[PDB]
């Protein structure tokens, strides 16, 4: 479990994120590419970017990183009380895009890389700590209802 003072940890250095949501989701997506090369070819829309470089000039890529964080951080800040907002998404991931549930652990390792990078100063230990259990709770909560819905 986070206590209050952790979610304050995650709250706080998500706000930094939404200084800049669009550059922040580029970051995370390119990140995940590079690491992870199965999670771009996994993406009909996006497979055909094959560098950086275009990675970087696509606006679409652009758009769907801002959706990612957006729907994430509307995640974190019910601090765990995030069912709701889980439904459509586990609906999405599991039945139409066919995620599989380990990508969701790597865009999680993705994510610390960029905070840590862009945010070192609102990344000690502790705020490091704080947001893997969040992502944590994230991925176990969808990894269950991918179950549940039989994925
Ligand atoms: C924090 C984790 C995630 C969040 C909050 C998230 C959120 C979203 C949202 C809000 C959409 C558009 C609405 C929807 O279809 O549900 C979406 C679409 C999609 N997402 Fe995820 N997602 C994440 C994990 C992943 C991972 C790990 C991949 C890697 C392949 C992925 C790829 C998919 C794809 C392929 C689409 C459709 C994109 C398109 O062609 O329009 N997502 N995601």
């Amino acid at each position: 479990v986070l206590s209050e003072g952790e979610w304050q940890l995650v709250l706080h250095v998500w706000a930094k994120v939404e200084a800049d949501v669009a550059g922040h989701g580029q970051d995370i997506l390119i990140r995940l590419f590079k690491s992870h090369p199965e999670t771009l070819e996994k993406y009909d829309r996006f497979k055909h970017l094959k560098t950086e470089a275009e990675m970087k000039a696509s606006e679409d890529l652009k758009k769907h990183g801002v959706r990612v964080l957006t729907a994430l951080g509307a995640i974190l800040k019910k601090k765990g009380h995030h069912e709701a907002e889980l439904k459509p998404l586990a609906q999405s991931h599991a039945t139409k895009h066919k995620i599989p549930i380990k990508y969701l652990e790597f865009i999680s390792e993705a994510i610390i890389h960029v905070l840590h990078s862009r945010h070192p100063g609102d990344f000690g230990a502790d705020a490091q700590g704080a947001m893997n259990k969040a992502l944590e709770l994230f991925r176990k909560d969808i990894a269950a209802k991918y179950k549940e819905l039989g994925y």
